[PDB]
């Protein structure tokens, strides 16, 4: 295909013609929209040195993009940072329990809230911290484990906007305490992969 | 030991001494209070014979009233069904612990959720529904509930009783939070041998 009708409107914009191209391909893509990206993004594009910014927009147009509500702000977030999941698992998941799924630069979060939840969260009094997670896994295997325990109103899994893989650990909120309790007492210390055993605590002691 | 102070109370209303007895012996168990019974109940009750009423309340007396809300009506339950057992309670106090969920059980139907905690919104409806046969009568929600679990968000769960038997009809129906849980507990569960040579018949309840 051709370059699209806003490529000319970048290189007036003095964009290094490589970084222009790129962003344009980008464009063509869908991943993301030129009515989307300020002069703000922009000038911080520009102000990358041009491999730098290759590689930028490289990492941006090989992501997993899929649940990302705001492709213009991830951009940025990859930005910043040089300044997936079994994909049929989730869609069962996501299926299933109806939840939303929303992809960050730093974070999966699975729910919060859940469909059809009334009145107030439940709070850090119903939250466990999940430790020592494999960086190479996801939501898909850590949401079923958890599902166990009791029903899960949120699940948010730290990642590493840089290495790609999960910063290591993750926050669960159940719609109770007692099934919080239930997960530090039955899941601290599971070893979920060989020689990998996970840390649970309670968030609120 | 002592009567209780409902005992006369009863008397005054009319019961056979015989009924009034039992009644009040059903009273110091705890299993019932005077408040509890209304007055619908107990005029019901007074035009039973003596030895059809001393088994209303001998049944109503053996009967598993864990989770009963509204003994007033699980007392007409029985009176209706004369005039024609449980789950493991450990396994249901850690299910009703970690999902936070009532149960509550009539002379018919012992109910899970319907609806769930801070539930908001239009409820699920028959679309998200399942119906689930050939059940062994032995069998309560304490092993239904985790079984559906799997397949989705259980909204409800109805397991049908037998006011006659206390066991269960043999059915029930359970309501998922979508249609896409529904028909994965349809193609997964029909035919489940849930106990040995006991398979379950699992439908959508609206095809």
């Amino acid at each position: 295909g051709e370059r699209t009708e806003d490529y000319p409107k970048l290189l007036e914009y003095g964009l290094d013609k490589k970084v222009a191209g790129k962003l344009d391909e980008i464009y063509k893509t869908g991943k993301l929209a030129h009515a989307e990206l300020d002069e703000r993004a922009l000038d911080a594009l520009k102000e990358f040195p041009v491999d730098g910014a290759l590689n930028v927009l490289g990492q941006f147009l090989e992501s997993n993009l899929e649940h990302v509500s705001n492709k213009s702000a991830y951009l940025c977030g990859v930005m910043k940072t040089y300044r997936g999941p079994d994909e049929d698992k989730i869609k069962k998941i996501l299926e299933r329990t109806g939840y939303t799924l929303d992809v960050t630069t730093g974070q999966r979060k699975y729910g919060g809230p859940p469909p059809h939840w009334e009145g107030n969260v439940p709070g850090n009094g119903c939250e466990v911290f999940c430790g020592k997670i494999p960086k190479d896994m996801y939501e898909d295997e850590l949401i079923p484990l958890f599902e166990n325990c009791g029903i899960i109103w949120d699940l948010r899994l730290m990642m590493d906007p840089m290495t790609g893989t999960n910063r290591g650990y993750a926050f669960v909120t159940f719609t109770n305490r007692e099934a919080a309790v239930n997960a530090v007492r039955q899941l601290d210390n599971h070893e979920i992969k060989p020689g990998k055993c996970l840390k649970i605590n309670i968030s609120v002691p």
